[PDB]
RNA sequence: AUGUACGUCGCACUCAAUAGUCAGUUUUCUGUUUUUUUUUUUUUUUUUUUUUU
C-alpha cells in the first residue's frame, strides 16, 4: 500500500512484515513470505523481496488477463490496448499496451 | 368803364378674515468592543505446535 505500512496481499487479506525480520525496517514494493498465521493480525514471517517481472512467466495458471481500451493505431496497423494481468486479482502490471489485433482474429479483420 | 366777399377747446379707477369631534385598563425585556495568527508534514512493532528412506 503506498505510504501505509500494510500489505496487500492476495485476494482482499491484508498481513504485514514480521517484526524480527531484518528487512522489517524497509517493507518493499514487492516481498512475498513463507508461511501465513493468524494473530492479533496477519503476519508474514519470513519475507524477501522479489522483482514483479518474475511472477508472471511461473503463473501462466494462474494469470486473469483484463483488456481495455481497444483503439486501432496507424504507426502498427493495428488495434492496440492496455492489458491487465492479475493473479487472484493481483496487479502485477497495472496498465501495458498491448496489440490488441494480435491478441482475437475476428472483431480486428473488419476493422 | 363801375361796384363786389373770411371763422373758439374738454374724460377716469376698482375688491379683508364665518362649527361640530368625549374617552383609550397594569407591566416588560431589547445594547456593546475586546485578544485579532483562521495553522504550521509523516511512518514501519511480534512468537500453539510438532513428526520424515
Amino acid at each position: 500500500d503506498a505510504d501505509k505500512q500494510e500489505y496487500t496481499g492476495a485476494r482482499n487479506a491484508r498481513f504485514s512484515i514480521f517484526p524480527g525480520s531484518g528487512l522489517f525496517k524497509k517493507p518493499p514494493k514487492w516481498v512475498m513470505v513463507a508461511e501465513l498465521v493468524e494473530t492479533s493480525r496477519l503476519w508474514g514471517r519470513i519475507a524477501a523481496r522479489i522483482d514483479p517481472e518474475w511472477v508472471e512467466p511461473v503463473a501462466q495458471h494462474l494469470i486473469k488477463r483484463t483488456y481495455s481500451e481497444p483503439h486501432w493505431e496507424r504507426a502498427q496497423g493495428a488495434v492496440m490496448a492496455t492489458e491487465k494481468v492479475t493473479v487472484y486479482g493481483l496487479p502485477i502490471v497495472a496498465a501495458r499496451k498491448v496489440n490488441y489485433s494480435q491478441i482475437d482474429p475476428a472483431l480486428c479483420r473488419e476493422l
